[PDB]
């Protein structure tokens, strides 16, 4: 069965897309925007009151397989979502105005090899040609100074940034959509862990995006307002110097579209547990992330 604060599994977390919209039909679809190397399904999840010419955000969550508190927050989202409509205040009106496009797990096939193989695997399950090593990194794989730092040119890396740009059909699935929504898409959230940290371009170059002093501005209020549930500290600022350098993320190249907001969350911990976060901290780290979404939200819906 599908629990929110236990990880599922993907066939559980399938299985909750569908019954969750089931349940829902007056608050989320569900379409599938492409298939993975494996053959899963890329689900989808419009969330939002129905109605005409919305504009939106999007967030996904599930980029890399290990990173299983990543998973947990979309699926944490879309329930608060559904169960707070109507009673509080700013998620009514965040719904009514705008929808939040929520695909729950990007890369599927490397979430399901950290069930049924290894827990700490990080890349797709892509075969490459000329070895056997499998995989790409989908967070080196999009157009943004694609491959030019901090990446792998070697499949049997961690960080290979594939054969090319969108080489992977769940990155191309992805930037697919985004360029078919650009009039609407908003804001882009992609969901990592660990750091506790709120990034913003650029990664694959230390220039700043023309918005840096807002998007910082930005980003300092929404870690002071995770801040304020359990004391939880982020840190935050510009990808190169906050983390490291490292070119074909998926946040500049949304940038790079003409998403003036995009933002990478790394959320708990600081490497006590690492990408191994206990369930029993699932609620409380999505708790907390909740409240820097639902700031950022906030800002840009009030910004439009
Ligand atoms: C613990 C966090 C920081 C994760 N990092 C890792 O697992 C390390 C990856 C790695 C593995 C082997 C050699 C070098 C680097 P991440 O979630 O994978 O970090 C993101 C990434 O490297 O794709 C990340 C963090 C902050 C900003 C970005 N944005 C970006 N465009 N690079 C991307
Ligand atoms: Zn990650």
């Amino acid at each position: 069965g599908h629990s929110y604060e236990k990880y599922n599994n993907w066939e559980t977390i399938e299985a909750w897309t569908k019954q969750v919209t089931s349940e829902n039909p007056d608050l989320i679809s569900r379409t599938a925007i492409g298939t993975t190397f494996l053959g899963n399904n890329i689900y989808l999840l419009k969330v939002g009151k129905p109605g005409p010419n919305k504009p939106a955000i999007f967030m996904d969550c599930g980029f890399h397989a290990r990173e299983w508190i990543s998973h947990a927050f979309c699926q944490w989202f879309v329930r608060e979502a559904v169960l707070t409509y109507g009673y509080e205040s700013h998620m009514t009106e965040f719904l009514n105005k705008l929808d939040f496009y929520v695909l729950p797990v990007l890369n599927i096939d490397g979430y399901i090899y950290t069930w049924t193989k290894n827990r700490m695997w990080r890349k797709t399950r892509s075969t490459n040609a000329g070895t056997t090593c499998i995989g790409t990194d989908p967070n080196r794989n999009f157009d943004a100074g694609w491959c030019t730092t901090g990446a792998s040119t070697d499949p049997c890396d961690e960080t290979y940034c594939g054969s090319a740009a969108e080489s992977e059909k769940e990155t191309k699935a992805l930037a697919d959509f985004i360029r078919n929504n650009l009039s609407s898409i908003k804001a882009y959230l992609t969901i990592h862990s660990y750091s506790q940290m709120i990034l913003y371009p650029y990664s694959y170059d230390y220039k700043l995006p023309e918005n840096n002093a807002e998007l910082n501005n930005l980003a300092k209020a929404a870690v002071k307002e995770l801040a304020t549930l359990y004391g939880t500290k982020y840190t935050y600022g510009p990808g190169a110097t906050t983390i490291y350098p490292a070119a074909g993320g998926s946040d500049d190249w949304a940038y790079d579209q003409g998403i003036k907001y995009s933002f990478t969350f790394e959320l708990r911990d600081k490497g006590r547990y690492g990408f191994i976060l206990p369930e029993s901290q699932i609620q409380a780290t999505c708790e907390e992330t909740m409240l820097a979404i639902k700031y950022v939200t906030n800002y840009v819906l009030g910004h439009l």
